[PDB]
């Protein structure tokens, strides 16, 4: 599991890279489980994001390099959780899948 978090305000990192060739990844607001980001907030088709569910989410780094970490600016204690790196692949249990806690501790 990836542990990240800071105090609520600052932009907090929550790290996901993957290997082979770029795909499509979705993130879930909640553990990883069986079925495609049941609660995702944010879609990509591989080289874009095509939706967040807020604004505050962000894919800075760079997507054609598999680097598919996920921004969360303006961050509140609210957004304390886990959260699951979902990378779609061709199977159905072959998705690459990274749990990273979040913790965001009031000031
Ligand atoms: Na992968």
């Amino acid at each position: 599991m990836v542990k990240v978090g800071g105090e609520a305000g600052p932009s907090v990192t929550l790290p996901c890279h993957y290997s082979g060739a770029v795909t499509s990844m979705c993130w879930n607001r909640g553990s990883c489980s069986l079925f495609t980001c049941q609660n995702g907030i944010v879609w990509t088709n591989g080289t874009h994001v095509t939706y967040r569910k807020d604004t505050r989410y962000k894919l800075l780094g760079d997507l054609s390099r598999r680097d598919v970490s996920l921004t969360i600016e303006n961050t509140a204690v609210s957004d304390s959780g886990v959260y699951c790196c979902r990378v779609e692949h061709r199977g159905w249990f072959n998705d690459m899948k990274i749990t990273v806690s979040l913790e965001i501790v009031p000031p």
